[PDB]
């Protein structure tokens, strides 16, 4: 059952709400009027020439108002002091026996308001503080307090401040006691929501609109996933949550809008691990007369742009968490920049076009672990981005573009300007290792789109394990009435806040991850 | 079965396809370079001092490039006039026998320039244009065009200007055609981003900080309203897509953030209507120490901050869809604010609490049409709302905040500080007969909290019609840690912006609306 309901420190401390209204005191009080934040007050005060304690007693240092979480306290007879937690800052708090009166607290009640702040209030309690400003010699920002008003009994105690792996599990689930208890988790999500007002900005300032398009729909597409499947009731209907933006920003192309994005959640019905959370946010934008090489700047100049923004201006970054020991990249653009048979020579060590086919399928067996099915009867292009992801994409630690993908690796893109098709005007961004971004010079050929997805439907989706599909005919309508050639790219949002808060983990940079039962 | 694959228009624009490449014209092209918007060149060059067309004809004028879609056409011979549309903005061009020449048409070719122009493009196609600005002599805003450049060839034609109700039913889901024939529709969607960027600016401005929390969850809570179900593979688990944002953000709350608001899609399995869309997008946002009234101040100002920046300092929107014939609103702050109980008064000529229970059925009775069984034994409270319900609801036009709900409206709410428990320090605002809004002085007594809660499921557990909705304990946990007194409120944006653009329904306010088969 629910295990808190029975703990001594749950009984004890409901047996004081009684106690607390019986002296005509509402522990839930509706509101703290006029209140600064404690980061105001030491913003106004830090470097201020405030007296000493005993100026604060003569209520001659400025007065204040501010409310949080009690979460040091030590009484020293006549004196208590106290520590208050608000909104990731700390103030210290000086309670006496004749200065501090309690809010609703009667002179002819039975206790005094010295003996109340000891015995009734409790640490995690949050109290509203009025008072006097004073350093101690130290020079430690502290508050006299001539008001004290409880605006929340808690009824468990505060957590354990330094979270063993087992609570750490707990924790991914009650983010609250981690949000309570951890500077540096209130920093990590305070960053991410710095950077997604980071990317609102930049791509506010390069025309592009920011629009919403829908999470439920009759289709799917856009990406190689299995979907999330769901019931409306008004249609008896079944429904797909998307799996990415594509398909519906493309049909806005056709409507005429030319510089588009959303940043919105997707869902892929996949697995859970340190890099993938099935519910997570992506961001696609489309640029209209932009091919893939105009997307690559703006992809690396949208990033160097946020590096820069939250480490003053400089662009190199800390992660900590590989496998091969802490590192520093770089986010400078320029990024380094290769095409996918060339990252296999460099970083694999084999020039892919000097082996035959058959050649190809021995490197696997030999030099990965692939099992031999994967590789047994797949073709030439599918080999090639089979090498890539065995030899080389671990390898990508520094942030790389890798250019050329082979055609089998989507049908939205088109292939080579020069006249090669066997490869695609793709590209994928790389950095610590995972992939960080994805993107197109974008096809719009109505007919070739067809063939494709026809190909893809019939040819290859024929083995027994792939969720049929059927072809998506609103999209190729809307390509016959026209698309503009256009440069688009996705963004694996999460992915990129845990690069730039040094997460170990997607679970870090969501609050609430999925987690099992 | 596709239609347009069998109709002449789609064999005469495809069979252009073979003869344009046959010119060595690629009809798909990569990418149209430093090519401005329509809407920059106008504002750039539209007050300016701009010759007449022999002074473009010299080259004298400034010369521009721009992109969009094919319009308007009308050949005179030597000399061709149309119209290029590009993201809702307009401008003429002008294309000459001598003066124009078309992007990788050779001179030896068998065709002319200005032949090419008027026989291989249509209506419909995406065009780069390279040319001189100019005057008409009526004033209007043209390019000579020095050269054109085909950058999609439109396989169907121009949506047509008669629609009737199945041509507008199918543009709900063909929205990228409604985008390229109405000017009013890209208007309501501009507009729409617009509002969108408001709200954040201004809820930015008042220290709260933006998160999200997640869609997929193990437990639905916070409204009213059937949830969907989906399937998450990797556990072999049932999760429910949320009903709203409450929860989740009221743990942040816990978790010691002061002042966090969401914007983002929740899900409710009913309805499909005017006002009813099943996925749809809502603000919530929760500010510690506030309490109903606070919130109140907040939601207005809110309101009309957005709508003075659209309508140049102006706090009056008309709306023209209302049964009762076009009205005026004011959005101006402060709102009409008025108890539950005294709009039934004014508006239902019911003074509640000079009549018994049973006088309040009898009124039901007879002067509204509710079935029986939805009053016969409906508490004092039930019997209230079902007043305001059936006799005020659709009468609040002008913005009103209705406050002081009955206790059985929701489980989440403080009840009044007055001591009246019987009521709870809600609002709900309403315009234009619709709810807005709905707000709280927040439950923070967990243990008032779990019995709200069990008596909910008590009432629900009479109904055969709900399955059980067991109570979520992690939520009664995180009361127990401790959450701050607060207020909250959240509103439908979609709502918000129907009222702001003149829509009729939800369906014009959405790019691809929910829609039966
Ligand atoms: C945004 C696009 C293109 C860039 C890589 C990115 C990877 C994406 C894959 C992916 C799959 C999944 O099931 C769950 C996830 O959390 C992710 C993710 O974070 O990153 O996808
Ligand atoms: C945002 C909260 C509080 C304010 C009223 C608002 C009404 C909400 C009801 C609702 C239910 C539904 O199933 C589909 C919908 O599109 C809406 C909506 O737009 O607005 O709900
Ligand atoms: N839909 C893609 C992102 C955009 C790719 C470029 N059009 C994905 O999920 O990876
Ligand atoms: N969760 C509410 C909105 C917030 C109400 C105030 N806590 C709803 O869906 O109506
Ligand atoms: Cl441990
Ligand atoms: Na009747
Ligand atoms: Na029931």
């Amino acid at each position: 059952e629910v295990e808190y309901l029975q703990h001594e420190d749950y009984l004890y401390r409901t047996s004081k709400l009684k106690e607390i209204r019986d002296l005509g005191i509402n522990p839930y009080p509706y509101q703290y009027t006029d209140c600064l934040e404690v980061q105001e007050i030491r913003n106004q005060f830090v470097d201020n020439e405030l007296g000493d304690s005993e100026a604060a007693f003569r209520k001659e240092t400025p007065k204040v108002r501010f409310a949080g979480r009690l979460v040091l306290f030590r009484s020293m007879g006549k004196n208590a002091f106290g520590q208050i937690l608000d909104n990731d800052a700390k103030i210290q708090v000086m309670f006496n026996r004749d200065f501090s009166a309690v809010a609703g607290l009667a002179a002819d009640a039975g206790i005094s308001p010295i003996k109340f702040i000891e015995k009734k209030l409790d640490l995690g309690d949050i109290l509203g503080l009025e008072g006097y400003l004073f350093f101690t010699h130290s020079g430690e920002l502290t508050v006299l307090v001539e008001t004290v008003t409880l605006l929340c009994k808690s009824l468990i105690s505060l957590p354990d401040k330094h979270a063993g792996l087992a609570d750490k599990e707990i924790r991914y689930r009650k983010r609250w006691a981690d949000l309570i208890s951890s500077e540096d988790v209130r920093k990590t999500f305070l960053t991410r929501s710095r950077i997604l007002k980071l990317i609102r900005e930049y791509m506010d300032q390069q025309s592009f609109l920011e629009v919403e398009t829908p999470i439920l729909q009759t289709v799917y597409g856009g990406a190689e996933a299995t979907p999330f499947v769901t019931t409306l009731q008004a249609l008896h209907a079944e429904m797909f949550l998307r799996i990415s933006l594509e398909i519906a920003l493309k049909k806005l192309l056709v409507g005429g809008m030319s510089r588009v994005y959303e940043i919105g959640k997707v869902f892929r019905n996949e697995g859970i691990d340190r890099t993938h959370n099935p519910e997570f946010t992506m961001i696609e934008a489309y640029a209209a007369y932009w091919d893939y090489n105009d997307v690559m700047k703006c992809v690396e100049n949208l990033v160097e742009y946020i590096v820069r923004a939250l480490n003053n201006g400089e662009t190199q970054v800390q992660y900590s968490h590989l496998k091969s020991g802490p590192q520093v990249v770089d986010f400078k653009a320029p990024w380094i920049r290769m095409t996918m048979k060339e990252s296999i020579s460099v970083y694999g060590g084999v020039d892919v076009d000097l082996h035959a086919d058959h050649e190809l399928r021995k490197i696997l067996e030999t030099q990965t672990s692939l099992p031999e099915k994967t590789y047994v009867h797949a073709s030439r292009g599918e080999l090639i981005a089979l090498l890539f992801d065995e030899l080389v994409c671990d390898k990508l630690i520094a942030p790389h573009h890798i250019t050329d993908h082979p055609l089998e690796t989507t049908p939205l893109c088109k292939t080579l300007r020069s006249g090669d098709e066997t490869l695609v005007e793709r590209f994928e961004s790389f950095c610590l290792g995972k992939e960080l971004c994805n993107a197109y010079s974008e096809l719009n050929d109505p007919l070739q789109q067809r063939k494709l997805l026809e190909e893809q439907m019939r040819k290859k989706a024929l083995n027994p394990d792939s969720e049929y599909h059927p072809i998506d005919e609103e999209f190729l309508e809307a390509l016959c009435q026209g698309m503009p050639p256009a440069g688009g790219f996705g963004i694996g949002i999460d992915r990129l806040v845990m690069m730039l808060t040094d997460a170990a983990s997607i679970r870090d940079v969501l609050f609430f991850p999925v987690m099992r039962r």
